[PDB]
């Protein structure tokens, strides 16, 4: 089998682990790699270069696919979330179409998926010093047969026997040893475009997946994008909303404000200069963040509350709680999970970020 990786293949970001696990950095030195792939004319781009391409290059980035992973065409999903790039049908199934050198090319979710992966084991490649032909990667619980095997299709792709394929709350409670009196878990997953609840059973060793609900369309990028509403809004007389090069600008900077406040009580957003020559400065308290999205925050508890009930349990006899993506970081956010638990504690100590791909790598170690 070689050295096994773990990969956490997710919505926005990606992120690889191995076995003590080690999270491993990209060629720009950052532990998560955007799930994004752009088609230009020079080179194709994956991760980093794409995201920070975006907007100069809208029709040929590809985001989101794995919205679109192993699933039909005529879905309602798919015809809801069909969005800056053209879709089309081939053979009943999304496919993307990008435009290089004055042709079109379309590629499957599979493929697309595969260039991602191929990323992901290059990383891997680097960080052992070595070929990697093996690797365990997760998908969410709710995943069916069709988007499982197309996981798989997208590994056989990059060049990889995905040898098994875990889910990913599973993979977030292996990372935090609580495989090892039976248990029952919760696990809270508010990642960057999704938002999955899910209740595990750990018996001996056995993990059962008990219930699930959630939010696909709630997210970190959701709370990013009320902190870029707030900057658009007045000093000079100028309206971003039509302008997509400066947009990106501020989804960058929220991204980071975002991250800053939940770990300080104020933060300085400066863009020199952000449209035309002319500086933006606005400062965001942690309260007019956590205003802003309370709503969106207090939304998060209804599916919690619809897995304890489609479960047989009730709050205390929930002995786990795990978190799951950036956006749990927030201290509002935890501030409300906790005191719908009643004062329970969630577990600590590996970054939320990295969680799912920490345990892939431990479930990778042991083949």
């Amino acid at each position: 089998y070689g050295t096994v990786i773990g990969i956490d293949l997710g919505t926005t970001y990606s992120c690889v682990a191995v076995m003590k696990t080690e999270i491993l950095a990209n060629e720009q030195g950052n532990r998560i790699t955007p799930s994004y792939v752009a088609f230009t004319d020079d080179e194709r781009l994956i991760g980093d270069a794409a995201k920070n391409q975006v907007a100069a290059n809208p029709q040929n980035t590809i985001f989101d696919i794995k919205r679109l992973i192993g699933l039909k065409y005529n879905d309602r999903s798919v015809q809801k979330d069909i969005l800056p790039f053209n879709v089309v049908n081939k053979d009943g199934k999304p496919a993307v179409e990008v435009s290089v050198k004055g042709e079109k090319k379309v590629f499957t979710p599979e493929e697309i998926s595969g260039m991602i992966l191929g990323k992901m084991k290059q990383i891997a490649e680097d960080y052992l010093g070595t070929k990697v032909t093996h690797a365990v990667v997760t998908v969410p619980a709710y995943f069916n047969d069709a988007q499982r095997q197309a996981t798989k299709d997208a590994g056989t792709i990059a060049g990889l026997n995905v040898l098994r394929i875990v889910n990913e709350p599973t993979a977030a409670a292996i990372a935090y040893g609580l495989d090892k009196k039976e248990h029952q878990i919760i696990v809270y997953d508010l990642g960057g475009g999704t938002f999955d609840v899910s209740l595990l059973s750990i018996e001996n060793g056995v993990f059962e997946v008990q219930a699930t609900s959630g939010d696909t369309h709630l997210g970190g990028e959701d709370f990013d994008y009320k902190i870029v509403r707030q900057l658009i809004k007045k000093k000079h007389g100028i309206d971003v909303s039509d302008n997509n090069k400066a947009l990106a600008k501020l989804k960058r900077e929220a991204e980071k404000a975002k991250r800053a406040l939940s770990s300080q009580m104020s933060t300085r957003i400066e863009i020199d200069s952000f449209v035309d020559g002319i500086d933006l400065s606005e400062t965001l308290t942690r309260a007019k963040f956590e205003e802003l999205n309370l709503d969106l925050f207090k939304k998060t508890l209804k599916p919690v509350e619809k897995v304890l009930q489609d479960s047989g349990l009730e709050k205390k006899d929930v002995d786990d709680i795990v978190l799951v993506g950036g956006s749990t970081r927030i201290p509002k956010v935890q501030q409300l999970l906790e005191s719908y638990f009643d004062g329970k504690k969630a577990s600590k100590g590996i970054n939320p970020d990295e969680a799912v791909a920490y345990g892939a790598a431990v479930q990778a170690g042991v083949l």
